[PDB]
C-alpha cells in the first residue's frame, strides 16, 4: 500500500513547483523592445526662438512622441 | 489462518491504487512537441493589396498550415 499513496502526494507537491516556477519566469520575459533611434538634427538658438530643422532619420515617427 | 487472508485483501487493493496511479500519470504524458519555427519576413501594404515576400526559414511548411 504505502510506497503507492506516497508517490501520489509527491506527484502533488510536482505540481505545484511547477506552478510556482511559471510565477517566477514572468518576470524576465516583458519589457524588451527595441527603442533605438538615430537622427541628422541641427540646431540655431536666439533670444525669442530655437529652430530645429531635420536632415534624416532612422524612422518616420510622430511629433508627439517626442520630448523636448 | 488470518494473517495469511489479511495478506490476500492487501495485494488485491494494492493492484487497484496501482491501476488508479496509472491513469493519473496518462494527463501527463501527451500534447507535448516542437512547435518553434522562425522566418524572414519582409511585407507592403497598398489600398488594394498586401505583399509577403519570405527570404529565409526554419522548415518547410504547406501555406494551407498557417493562418493569417
Ligand atoms: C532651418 O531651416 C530654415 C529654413 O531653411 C532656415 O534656413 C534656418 O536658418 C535660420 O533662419 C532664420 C530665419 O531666416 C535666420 O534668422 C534670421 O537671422 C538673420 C541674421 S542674418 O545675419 O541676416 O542672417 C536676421 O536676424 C533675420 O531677421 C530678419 O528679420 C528681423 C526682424 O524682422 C521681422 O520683424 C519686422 C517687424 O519688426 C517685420 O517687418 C519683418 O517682416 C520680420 O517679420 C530684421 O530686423 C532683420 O534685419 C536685419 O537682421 C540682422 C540683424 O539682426 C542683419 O544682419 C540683417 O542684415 C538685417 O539687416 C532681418 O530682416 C532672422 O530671421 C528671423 O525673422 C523672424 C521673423 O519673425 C520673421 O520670420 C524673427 O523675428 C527673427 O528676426 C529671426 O529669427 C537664422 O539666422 C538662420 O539660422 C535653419 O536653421
Ligand atoms: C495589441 O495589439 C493591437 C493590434 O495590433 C495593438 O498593436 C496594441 O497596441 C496598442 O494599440 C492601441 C490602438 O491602436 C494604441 O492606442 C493608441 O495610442 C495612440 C498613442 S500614439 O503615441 O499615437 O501611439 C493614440 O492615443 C491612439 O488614439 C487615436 O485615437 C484617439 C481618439 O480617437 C478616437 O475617438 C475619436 C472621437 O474623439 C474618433 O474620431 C476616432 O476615430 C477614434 O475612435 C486620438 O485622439 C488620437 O490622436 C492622437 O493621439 C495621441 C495622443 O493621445 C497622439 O500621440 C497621436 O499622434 C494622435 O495625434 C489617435 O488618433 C490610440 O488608439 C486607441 O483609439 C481608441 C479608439 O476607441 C479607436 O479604437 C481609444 O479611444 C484610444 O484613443 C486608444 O486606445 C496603443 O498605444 C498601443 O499600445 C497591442 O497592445
Ligand atoms: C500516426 O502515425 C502515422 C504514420 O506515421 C501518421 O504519422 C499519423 O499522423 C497523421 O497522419 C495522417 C495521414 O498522413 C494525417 O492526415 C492527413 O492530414 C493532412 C493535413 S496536413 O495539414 O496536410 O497535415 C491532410 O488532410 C491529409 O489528406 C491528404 O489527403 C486528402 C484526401 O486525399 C485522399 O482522397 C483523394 C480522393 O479525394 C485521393 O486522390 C488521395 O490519394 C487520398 O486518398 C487531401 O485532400 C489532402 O490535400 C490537402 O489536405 C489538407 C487540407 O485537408 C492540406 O493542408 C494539405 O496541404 C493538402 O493540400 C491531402 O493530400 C491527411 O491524410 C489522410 O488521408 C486519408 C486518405 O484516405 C489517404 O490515406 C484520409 O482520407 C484523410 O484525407 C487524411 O486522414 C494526420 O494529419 C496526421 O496526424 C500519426 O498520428
Amino acid at each position: 500500500v504505502s510506497p503507492i499513496i506516497a508517490t501520489i502526494l509527491l506527484i502533488a507537491i510536482t505540481v505545484v513547483l511547477a506552478a510556482t516556477l511559471v510565477t517566477i519566469l514572468g518576470g524576465f520575459t516583458h519589457g524588451v523592445s527595441n527603442t533605438v533611434e538615430t537622427a541628422g538634427v541641427t540646431s540655431h538658438i536666439t533670444s525669442k526662438y530655437i529652430f530645429i530643422n531635420v536632415s534624416s532619420s532612422s524612422s518616420a515617427i510622430s511629433a508627439s512622441s517626442i520630448t523636448i
